[PDB]
Parts: C-alpha cells; sequence; structure tokens
C-alpha cells in the first residue's frame, strides 16, 4: 500500500 511506505516500512528490512 501507499509510495511513500517504500521509506515508511520498506526503508529499514
Amino acid at each position: 500500500f501507499v509510495p511513500w511506505f517504500s521509506k515508511f516500512x520498506g526503508r529499514i528490512l
């Protein structure tokens, strides 16, 4: 869900 989720939850793991 969401493009900014690749920075907010997809950028860590």
